DNA sequence: AAAAAAAGAGTTGACACCCGGGCGAATCCCTGCTATAATGGGAGCTGTCACGGATGC
């Protein structure tokens, strides 16, 4: 829970304006975000580690 | 074979009292008055579309 990394807050994007982009992993996060680690519910692709 | 009374009613004075209405007293709310010089304002998006409609020349 301390290795979080949130997307939303006082400066980030809602979860009703993310989109289809900013849930999508990218080929960058190969090393730096672990793309197994993320909840399954409405906000996904937001909460990665 | 007869014939009157503890209850059952019915009151009659005799307190005990319990909020109500005043008499106070103690204390709240309003309103205005202060005299050196005061002179234009702080967030907020901005990382969804798409449609469906309202103004303009």
């Amino acid at each position: 829970h301390k290795r979080r990394l949130s997307a939303l807050g006082p400066g980030g994007l809602t979860r009703e304006r993310a989109g289809f982009e900013v849930r999508d992993v990218h080929p960058t996060h190969y090393g730096r975000i672990c793309p197994i680690e993320t909840p399954e519910g409405p906000n996904i692709g937001l909460i990665n580690s």
